[PDB]
């Protein structure tokens, strides 16, 4: 009413005095002034949301570090902002193709970076996501993801004038620069943590701790256990906390790792202030590490609260003020219909995130490799809800991490199974228990309570090239190339960014030397995250016949494919058309210029598919993208030899 | 090749060379450049896909009309192009609503306007597309589309700083001015055309002239005939054409509207001068009148040719440019596959137009209300490719236009229907001679060669009610009202902008007073543009309960629910759900909060619907946002009475 209504013409008048307060340019006032229009009430609404009346005070902080931020900003990167302000769907361009490396593993420094833009470049590079490069606590860090200090390079990779300018060396390919942002939790040996530790209140409440048990062992009642052969459980007694013996803290990954306390507006501004300083460097994409997580709530299992898309609107209504060309990408474990939260919902709120990784399309594509069978994943696929066609996916084969096998028991039993038994299987499978398995993976964090088990693994040793390179049989090798090249097409073709595995396009194998490092022998991911093979590359150059060489020659085919194929705007997704044949998955996209149905042989036999359910999409005559070819649709069968894959237009 | 490339970059440079040079402060030059470069391949290479080498000497000239347009572009203009580059989706958010008006019959004068914003805004107006104001031939003149100049405004309606006052008020209350652009051909009375009779080689250039009949028969044996009782044919005889005796020239539409030569680049340069200096007295979107017809090639009907699209990017990127907040609506009659090129591709060429007329929707309503069976109406919706997701319809009831039967002989049989019966059919029911038809319509447009007729009439006496109040029946009133309360329903909930026409929301009945205007007599057009009834607003508004005070308060209310109905978002399309009774239209809309149903009775029938059709969508338990009430859809039917309406969400 009338006194609600007034209070918030104040506040309204007193944010714009501040604004203008700041700018000796008044068009700089002005572009300000209609940023904060266009984003202010999603800002400030996801801020009441989650601080309720202690937001009123937080206007003036936030403000002053965008203002100081925004004055920050380099006349180059303000210009990179109205780049993406007049190129809104950049990131869902077919041409957007993204690679993910460690820094060190690929080219030893930021500046070793620099030296293989052509590398990247002539593999049609757009998006290159550096693994976690900023300095981390000593020793063990969980690669990367225990930060110690946000404002500072790893010093054996440089420093953040390097990072500064590979951005600018970036920006000259055409390549974004993306980054973690690891806003969960920090290093125990971080700053903040010393100072709760050394006794400091205001650092204290940046952190959850606790004088006994009582607290830990009541939230423990609905936690699950993330990494139980590293840190059991969600709390680790410190002996230097307080003042006496010591206390609890949550830690719901490595006990080195402090989880943050985002009931505390302090802690949002200075993820702000980090945000806003790295993405002043040059940073396009934070990908938001562990974002699910950022809430607590007792009798929960404190994933996937409102208040985190609360926050994650907020933090990136505060960045994009300042930055319009900034975009986020949500990395968030979830059931599906909750996925869609992480990118937005079209309705009166704003947008959440710009990107999310699609967990179950790589997921199903493992799944189907095993059981040669893809009912479950027409199933997992019909289960999402649309996304906002503003927003884009990244798609996946392989990562950093292992492999959790999230499959719904409602989407299993659709397809006739029981989702226990399935994720049993694949575990069984992927390690290589299973009779038969092409599949040299290795368990990671088994459970005994629940027999909950993941998988390490890098793609080539889980599609079965290490197997088949053992035995030497040609046919072994043939069926892994062709399933690795398959694994592939179905994530260029999806609708999205692809987001290739450095390393995977030379089919690199497990790295069994992990266990000769300390710091990595306890954690078997470290299999999968090899060290770039430069000699490899260039053999596989110079001698493209090798299974390397094939992968290679085959995957760098597909980019250009897709870089030309128009139906994969990713502002239109992929829909299942039911397949007669449960060794095969077809996939729709509608397009102005006419459908395409992608159509997969997830088996070593071959397919005879029945040629009506193509034809009732796209009439007689097709062709495939991929091969040049052609298929009249009017004959009873197409043929599919084993993992075959087809892009049919009409034609 | 290496000659090819360099010869680029020197154009290139030069183009960039240009911009600095025009901008002493360096944030525009950068500015200009970064449009330029977001643009400029779409302009560039447009141009040369109509005009050739000829473009060569073309970015001089375009980028001098284009820089002076910048500079003159008042900066609350430039904070208005900042405005809408921060919010793209501004013409798909549910709140988006349109009315359509000539100044004069509204409110008098452009002044006049101003004092009426209460009105638009209750209404929840945000786009006001004002009917052809400027200065027009003296006499008839085709209800403004005959334009003398467009560098002015007609005097009576007011001057042009009336019309950037307007403008200003308009955007005070959230509403963008919208004003037709007609492009395709001049009033013979405009000076091009006086100085091409003058014999001015540059004019005569300007126009399609002929000596004598030979190209007129040429291009006549492949032409249709737009007007056969105003102007027969496409080309008219002037005796002032030439020194001698007169000439031939080409005017599709009435004799006085001479058909402009596209072949000409003086034209285009015409055309992006005026665009922007109307974008500069304040207007947001322009309608491309006729824009299929802008490109004649001899052996065709002249409509809809390749080079329509070249230009319409072209002149859109020009604007653009300079000012990002203009959009372009076309105005098509086309098969549906052609209109989405009026759109986009979503290929390697940027967007042609932000909006065009879903005309398909219009005739398939009027359609289906007459017959009662909607099985073409599915056809016909079926027949569309979809849409660039970022370009929006315009979806309208009525308008200033007779009703053309756009409906395809194979869209017809596809629904058991004879395509030339069907619109045979249309004609007899809605001109009242089909025995117990309810529409009050007048024929328009009777061609006796091949025997096509359109219909004139307003929507209220079109829908029953006209005829409804002279018998004084309670249930011929009462339906009429329901009819025309389901017409609103659907294009407020089809997903794009609803253009409202000015006195549809009073329900105002055919004006037969314009026999009694000489200028007007010989177009029955005019019975469907009466003159605004403030006395009959005054009434409802007091009195809501008579036949067009239902018809207003049943449409206010339709408009409040649309503007709360995220799943409303343009950027969605409504597709299909195949009826089990030929009385019902199903659409369905999905959504990241969840799927809607809309379902339509086209019968004054009491329609027991199955309910399973809707149960396999949204489950057991729905709401209707129309009118807040629950069905449970575990029953075996669900009843509809004549014309009901639903928007069904699960809950």
């Amino acid at each position: 009413g009338p006194l609600g209504s007034m209070l918030k013409d104040v506040l309204t008048s007193e944010l714009a005095a501040q604004v203008r307060d700041a700018f000796d340019d008044d068009r700089d006032a002005e572009t300000f002034l209609l940023r904060l229009e266009r984003y202010g009430e999603d800002l400030w609404e996801s801020l009441r949301a989650v601080y309720g009346d202690q937001v009123r005070a937080l206007p003036g902080r936030l403000l002053e570090v965008m203002l100081h931020a925004y004055h920050a900003r380099p006349a180059e990167l303000r210009r990179l902002d109205e780049a993406r302000l007049l190129r809104p769907d950049w990131l869902q361009r077919p041409e957007m193709v993204g690679y993910v490396a460690y820094t060190d593993r690929f080219a030893g420094t930021l500046k070793g970076v620099e030296e293989r833009l052509d590398y990247l470049e002539g593999l049609g590079v757009k998006y290159l996501h550096l693994m976690p490069l900023l300095r981390p606590r000593e020793g063990e860090n969980d690669g990367g993801y225990a930060v110690q200090d946000y404002r500072a390079v790893r010093p054996d990779l440089g420093t953040m004038d390097d990072l500064s300018a590979l951005a600018r060396a970036l920006r000259g390919r055409g390549i974004s620069l993306v980054l973690d942002l690891v806003l969960n939790h920090v290093a125990r040996e971080h700053a903040w943590a010393q100072k709760a530790r050394a006794g400091d209140p205001k650092y204290r409440a940046y952190f959850h701790l606790f004088p006994d048990r009582r607290g830990p062992d009541a939230f423990e009642a609905t936690l699950p256990e993330i990494f139980p052969d590293f840190a059991p459980g969600n709390f680790s007694w410190d002996e230097e906390i307080g003042e006496g013996e010591g206390g609890w803290v949550w830690t719901t990954f490595n006990s080195y790792q402090w989880d943050l306390n985002w009931a505390n507006p302090d802690v949002f501004l200075e993820f702000v202030d980090i945000i806003l300083y790295l993405a002043n460097r040059g940073v396009e994409v934070f990908r938001l590490d562990a974002i699910a997580f950022i809430w607590k709530r007792l009798g929960t299992d404190c994933q996937n609260q409102p208040e985190v898309h609360h926050l994650t609107r907020a933090l990136r209504a505060a960045a994009r003020i300042v930055a319009p060309a900034v975009a986020f990408k949500a990395e968030a474990i979830v059931a599906p219909a909750d996925l869609i939260h992480y990118l937005g919902t079209r309705a009166h709120h704003g947008k959440v995130s710009d990107m999310a990784y699609h967990n179950s399309l790589m997921v199903q594509l493992w799944s189907s490799l095993a059981s040669r069978n893809t009912r479950l994943f027409e199933e997992a696929l019909r289960a999402f809800p649309p996304k906002p066609t503003s927003t884009t996916w990244g798609l996946y084969v392989r990562c950093h991490d292992d492999i959790g096998w999230a499959i719904s028991d409602e989407d299993a039993a659709r397809a006739g199974l029981n989702g226990a038994a399935h994720r049993h299987f694949l575990s069984d499978f992927y390690s290589g228990q299973f009779p038969g398995s092409f599949a040299r993976g290795l368990v990671f964090q088994y459970n005994p309570v629940n027999g909950d088990r993941r998988i390490s693994g890098s793609a080539a040793s889980l599609a079965g090239l290490e197997a088949a390179l053992e035995t030497g049989d040609p046919g072994r090798i043939e069926d892994a190339v062709r399933r690795l090249l398959l694994l592939h097409t179905v994530i260029l073709g999806f609708g999205g960014v692809p987001l290739l595995y450095m390393g995977d396009e030379l089919a690199l194998l497990n790295d069994y030397a992990f266990e000769d490092v300390p710091e990595h022998a306890p954690d078997n991911r470290w299999v999968h995250r090899p060290q770039m093979d430069w000699a490899l590359a260039e053999r596989v150059r110079q001698e493209p016949s090798s299974p390397a060489g094939r992968v290679n020659t085959g995957l760098r085919h597909l980019l250009r494919v897709r870089r030309d194929t128009p139906q994969l705007h990713a502002s239109i997704e992929s829909q299942v058309l039911p397949s007669p044949d449960s060794r095969a998955l077809l996939l729709r996209r509608d397009h102005p210029l006419g459908g395409m149905v992608q159509v997969y042989n997830f088996s070593e036999e071959t397919v005879m598919l029945p040629s009506h359910v193509l034809r009732d999409v796209l009439g007689d005559h097709v062709q495939d993208r991929l091969s040049g070819s052609a298929f009249r649709l009017d004959r009873p069968t197409v043929r599919l030899e084993g993992y075959r894959a087809l892009w049919l237009t009409a034609g």
